[PDB]
Parts: C-alpha cells; sequence; structure tokens
C-alpha cells in the first residue's frame, strides 16, 4: 500500500503515467480503437491479446510486468440513465478489485464513460463519485487523468473537499 494513500488529478495523456499500473477506459471487445482511444493500445499494444470483456467488469493483461486493467465503463448512447449507472459502479468496483489483488501502491486512471461513452452528457460528479466509492477502501495512491482544464479544477476541488 502507499504509507498515505491520497487521490490527484493531472491534465495529461495517461499513457505517460508516473503510476505501477493504468485503467484502460476500454471497449468491450478489446479492439485497438479510433481518436484518444489508440493512446493506451499505441503505448501497451501487447496487453489487447484476450483483452475482451463485459461492461461493468475489468480484465488486466500485463505488457510486460506493467498492468493494464481494462475497465469497461457502459456507453450510454445504449443504457438507460439507470442501468447505464449501475454498470458505472460496477466497472470501478471491478477496478478496486484488480488494484487490491495486483498489490500496487499506485494506479492512473480515467473517469470512465466520461468521453465517447458520455451519451453527450456531463458526468464528472457521476464518474468521479463512483471512482471515490470503489476506491477510497483501496490503499493504492489513485492520480486520475482528464483532458480539460475545467474538469481538473473540478475534479481538484471535489478531491480536496473531502480532505
Ligand atoms: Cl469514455
Amino acid at each position: 500500500g502507499a504509507m498515505a494513500p491520497s487521490y490527484r488529478v493531472k491534465r495529461m495523456d495517461i499513457a505517460k503515467n508516473d503510476e505501477e499500473c493504468v485503467v484502460n477506459a476500454a471497449n468491450p471487445r478489446g479492439l485497438p480503437g479510433d481518436g484518444v482511444c489508440k493512446a493506451v493500445y499505441k503505448k501497451w499494444p501487447e496487453s489487447f491479446k484476450n483483452s475482451a470483456t463485459p461492461v461493468g467488469t475489468a480484465k488486466t493483461v500485463m505488457c510486460g510486468t506493467y498492468p493494464v486493467i481494462h475497465a469497461v465503463g457502459p456507453n450510454f448512447s445504449n443504457y438507460t440513465e439507470s442501468e447505464g449507472d449501475r454498470e458505472l459502479a460496477a466497472a470501478y468496483r471491478e477496478v478496486a478489485k484488480e488494484v487490491t489483488r495486483l498489490g500496487v501502491n499506485s494506479v492512473a486512471i480515467p473517469l470512465l464513460s466520461t468521453g465517447v461513452y458520455s451519451g453527450g452528457k456531463d458526468r464528472l460528479t457521476q464518474s468521479l463519485n463512483h471512482l471515490f466509492t470503489a476506491m477510497d477502501s483501496t490503499d493504492a495512491d489513485v492520480v486520475i487523468y482528464c483532458r480539460d482544464k475545467e474538469w481538473e479544477k473540478k475534479i481538484s476541488e471535489a478531491i480536496q473537499m473531502r480532505t
């Protein structure tokens, strides 16, 4: 575990993380993907061997000895708000179990279902609160990776407001 388990947020490419493992905001088919998706694939392509896993689950594949945790958040384009919310909470619970099983002291994580899978809605608070529900009981240092300065500010404020 980390000596003083913390949350931090960084506004940068998760492919350049400084943590002991990475959560890929995965598709269920283990497909390399397109756009910002390809970043994780480009950095750790070996981790996409047999990475396919259902919505609401997480599957870890090693790239060398570096764990890539494929976490499949729901695509809110396909799910009702209610069922998408359930699967989003479940995907993070499976991430907490994987991070624990791996025995890492740190994990880089994105806000699942807030990008291409957001169904065009702002899910910062929804996704972050499910992340906290799952990871609060883990002792890894959690570093949340985002794209936009405003999201960095809002994630930072939500973290600091509990400390
Ligand atoms: Cl997404």
